């Protein structure tokens, strides 16, 4: 199976066409943020009654569009990642959604076997990424990136680097690279069935950035208990230039590996 190998997983054909493939993690946690960005969402009619406690979730799927496109162990794929912040408890304002980040990708991935002194480069993926919050001005955030995702493992460790280059219109947030940087590092450690993870981005030039620490353990064969702690800038597109520390607990399907 090869833990956390996204590309190798996509090559494994499913009998039922409706059985999709996981790309990033899939979870639904009840959170509590340190500070809520009302300044950015001031245009909303419920902005003032915004609660610091929100239901946060992430949906992430991969769709193999063409296997073996560039030889065996290669694939032309697509993926969809959605992160949503929901003011569920806020019954006073009809439980509105504060932000949703739609993140579809089109890539060319390869399942590899390169040795790096104990480590093994399992995935090499290169593609285009679109990320917008589907909002109308002034609360509209959006940016496009061309990237490369590398994944390597070493026993109970997993490391994934994802450098990128911004392409296209950045008018909705001209300085988004100031807070996001030029790459994303992800680390995962397997302590038996417990999975510890780290995911962050950092601009070494400006000093801005954010990080995410997570810990899961299986409830059953498919679901897991997940605890997350984000801290820094760029949690969501609307909060790309807003700093906050968020803690949440909930359920998770798949983790890093
Ligand atoms: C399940 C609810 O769905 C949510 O509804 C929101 C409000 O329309 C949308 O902004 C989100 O994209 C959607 O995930
Ligand atoms: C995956 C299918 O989705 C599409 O992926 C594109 C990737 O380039 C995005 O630019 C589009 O906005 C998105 O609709
Ligand atoms: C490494 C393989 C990458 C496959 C992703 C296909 C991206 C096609 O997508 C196109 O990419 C262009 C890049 O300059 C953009 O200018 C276009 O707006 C976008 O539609
Ligand atoms: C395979 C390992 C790839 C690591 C990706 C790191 C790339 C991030 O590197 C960044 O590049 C920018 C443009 O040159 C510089 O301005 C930044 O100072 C630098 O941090
Ligand atoms: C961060 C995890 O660190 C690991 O923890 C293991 C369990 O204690 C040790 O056996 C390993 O040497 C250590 O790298």
């Amino acid at each position: 199976a090869v833990r956390g190998s996204i590309i190798a997983n996509m090559l494994q054909e499913h009998d039922n066409p409706f059985t999709l493939y996981p790309y990033d993690t899939n979870y639904l946690i009840y959170t509590q943020t340190s500070d809520l960005n009302k300044e950015a969402i001031a245009s909303y009619d419920w902005a003032e009654n915004a609660r610091k406690d929100e239901v946060k979730f992430q949906l992430s799927l991969a769709f193999p569009l063409w296997r073996g496109i560039l030889g065996p162990n290669s694939v032309l794929g697509a993926s969809y990642t959605q992160k949503s912040w929901w003011q569920l408890s806020n019954s006073e304002e009809s439980s509105p959604f504060r932000e949703t980040n739609y993140e579809p990708q089109l890539f060319l991935g390869f399942a590899t076997d390169y040795r790096f002194a104990g480590w093994t480069l399992r995935d090499v993926e290169m593609g285009y990424n679109h990320d917008s919050n589907g909002r109308s001005d002034p609360t509209s955030r959006s940016w496009n990136r061309l990237y490369t995702r590398l994944m390597a493992e070493n026993g109970n460790w997993l490391v994934e680097v994802k450098p990128w280059y911004v392409v296209g219109n950045t008018d909705d947030n001209p300085d988004i690279t100031k807070y996001m940087g030029y790459y994303q590092l992800k680390i995962g450690y397997h302590l038996g069935d417990a999975v510890l993870s780290a995911k962050g981005q950092y601009n070494w030039n400006t000093g801005y950035g954010g990080a995410e620490l997570g810990l899961s353990y299986p409830i059953t064969k498919h679901v897991r208990l997940y605890t997350q702690v984000y801290s820094g800038y760029g949690e969501s597109l609307i909060d790309y230039n807003f700093n906050q520390t968020r803690v949440g607990v909930g359920v998770m399907l798949n983790d890093l590996f």
